């Protein structure tokens, strides 16, 4: 089982879209946190959501209402929820109070739990961004000197084969193949070995470090 | 100088409030990123903002439009902006497209730059939350066994002086004083009053929770 952790405003449709897109199971954990008191528009969205969840054999939601007056006091409550959720935690930040969505995102990140987050066009267009714990790990990681050298060669060549890459780095093909295998799992390159767009953002950050 | 980096929707009020509350100076760098194409509501808000900034001797904005369709492509553009900004970077996520605010926050965090972020009640109430690079660093830090013992002691005792702590942890005052000074700089504990007792703060309580 996995989990869904979101907030809610007046429109339940983004959550139903999330649940559909990510193949929600009846056995998955769905938690929704809302500000207290729960205003009429939010109550109406929740009753509509519940009805549609029943029809669609989706996970029935556990709904918690919370005070949001201070970063750390609110984060504590958000963490109480997160540290109980089975992984990965799936979320969509398009709906509900900005302050609550911020706490949800930050809580998920500092929890070190596996996660996928979506953020859509709030006006109903088709554009969407998503990222996961691998994305953030890749960006937040402190790369070694030899790792940055390797990545920089891929950057400047727009990709190159193992044989050529091994000669430029003064490393054996065996050594390079193992290291490429590792970084491929880290999500920043593919294979001719090439950086992907996540790898290109790593290059940008590591220029900053240099 | 410091920087401000925000997006914008149809209401400039929150940015003006941010600038006022954080003592914006003419010499500070203000950058605003907006979605492309620029819609009339946002164009109007920007013109109003520009007029008000001039009157108040606030930093004149550099405004950039961005197309937002993919996480990494868009983050690349956001990083190009961030990695040039003087620190600290100040932002407010209450205004503008949610996807852009998400990219701004993540960009600021992964940039390793000093920052403070505010998020307010979009309904115009007084509720606000804020956090900074220290907040995130404290929560993501790896604490040692001996560190967690110290923190748990402070939790269980509800605060104690150096002298008493040294006895409880069986540590020299010197070593304890140094550690406390360190963790105080991380913002997770305080030392207050005439008794100078060392106490966890609310950030420290979250550190404990994460390392439970």
């Amino acid at each position: 089982m996995k989990s869904y952790f979101v907030t809610m405003g007046f429109n339940e449709t983004f959550l139903l879209r999330l649940l559909n897109e990510t193949s929600a199971q009846k056995e998955d954990s769905l938690v929704i946190v809302v500000p207290s008191p729960i205003v009429s528009g939010t109550r109406a969205a929740i009753e509509s959501l519940r009805a549609q969840i029943s029809r669609l054999n989706y996970p029935p939601p556990r709904i918690y209402e919370i005070e949001i007056t201070d970063f750390n006091l609110a984060l504590s409550k958000i963490l109480d929820i997160i540290l109980t959720l089975p992984e990965p935690i799936i979320s969509d930040l398009t709906m509900g109070m900005r302050m609550i969505n911020t706490l949800i995102l930050l809580g998920i990140i500092v929890s070190r739990k596996r996660f996928t987050v979506y953020v859509r066009d709030e006006g109903g267009g088709s554009r969407v961004i998503s990222f996961n714990d691998n994305t953030i790990r890749a960006l937040m990681r402190d790369y070694s000197r030899e790792e940055m050298k390797l990545l920089n060669v891929l950057y400047e060549t727009k990709g190159t084969g193992i044989t050529e890459l091994a000669k430029m780095l003064d490393k054996s093909e065996k050594t390079l193949i193992n290291k490429i295998a590792e970084l491929k799992k880290f999500g920043i390159l593919t294979q001719k070995v090439e950086l992907n767009e996540l790898g290109l953002n790593v290059i940008k950050l590591n220029k900053s470090v240099i």
